[PDB]
């Protein structure tokens, strides 16, 4: 816990140059077009552009701790806005181009963006969510739940129960939530394309799920500023700011990045919207 292995922290960033970056984002569009079933895997890197520091980046939480410095937040969790990347993922699910979203972030932003919780696995918890120890009912709150480590928050269940509400933030010893891990693993195994965004992939099992997509000849794209644990397994690695990669990708796909209405919770995915017709790929 004080000696929990924090992994490789502070590795140098890589920047694909402008013409290489454009070529690679064209190739990602091409893979999205060809794929039947696309799964996204997100980590802390997708939220850095909203003021939330990552873990293992040059100014990440664990990196700065290793140097005796403090991470810096430019927002609260409550005042954080979803990024361009978050909103792109919203739109991709609505047009049917994303099948499932697996995230390691506890920041609450995928939920707050309006992304449907039945297409989302939150592998490490959500700081806005508490759960009834008795009936298992989850409550998505407007403020951060004040505890971590699956502790009693002090509130009680209101289902038509009085069970003790607990946080969903996993500590180092806690195993992953069974439902989320099982759904994420099924999606990952059946996917023909997994795309990783702002994750160094160092944590197991979360970081290993994209590799499951490889198993029946699926493709793996990694989008990240630093090296990741599974770079040698990638069919494509794009080294660039995720918001720049995702905006360009959406432009290639013919999709707008939709407006954020403010914090909204969608339980169940809506029926799919029209999408552009697909290019001929020779
Ligand atoms: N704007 C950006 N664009 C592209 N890449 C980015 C950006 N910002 C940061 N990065 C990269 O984004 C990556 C973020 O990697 P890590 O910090 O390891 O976060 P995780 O989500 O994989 O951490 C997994 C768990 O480990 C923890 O203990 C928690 O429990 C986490 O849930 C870095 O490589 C950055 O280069
Ligand atoms: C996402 C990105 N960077 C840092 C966190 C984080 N900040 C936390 C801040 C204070 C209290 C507990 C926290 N905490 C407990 C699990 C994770 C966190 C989340
Ligand atoms: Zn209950």
């Amino acid at each position: 816990p004080f000696t929990a292995d924090k992994g490789k922290c502070g590795l140098p960033e890589i920047f694909d140059p402008p013409e290489e970056l454009e070529r690679k984002v064209w190739e990602l569009a091409r893979l999205v077009w060809q794929s039947s079933s696309v799964v996204f895997h997100t980590g802390a890197g997708i939220s850095t552009a909203s003021g939330i520091p990552d873990f293992r980046g040059p100014h990440g939480v664990w990196t700065m701790e290793e140097r005796g410095l403090a991470p810096k937040f430019d927002t609260t969790f409550e005042s954080a806005r979803p990024t361009q990347t978050h909103m792109a993922l919203v739109q991709l699910e609505r047009v049917g181009l994303l099948r499932f979203l697996v995230s390691q972030n506890v920041d609450g932003l995928h939920v707050r963006s309006g992304f449907p919780r039945d297409k989302l696995a939150e592998l490490h918890g959500n700081m806005f969510v508490e759960e009834c120890a008795k009936c298992k009912t989850q409550y998505v709150r407007d403020t951060v739940v004040g505890t971590m480590g699956l502790k009693a928050t002090g509130r009680l269940c209101t289902v038509a129960c009085r069970g003790e509400l607990r946080d969903t933030i996993l500590d180092w010893e806690d195993s992953l939530p069974d439902r989320d891990l099982a759904l994420a693993d099924e999606a990952s195994r059946n996917a023909d394309l997994s795309i990783t965004l702002g994750t160094s992939l160092q944590i197991r099992p979360s970081g290993n799920l994209p590799l499951a997509t490889k198993r029946r000849g699926g493709r793996l794209v990694i989008v990240n500023l630093q090296p990741t644990k599974h770079d040698r397994h990638a069919d494509l690695r794009i080294h660039g700011y995720v918001d720049e990669v995702m905006t360009r990708l959406m432009k290639h796909l013919g999709l707008e990045i939709p407006a954020w209405d403010g914090p909204r919770v969608l339980e169940r995915a809506l029926p799919p919207l029209p999408r552009p017709p697909t290019p001929k790929l020779e």
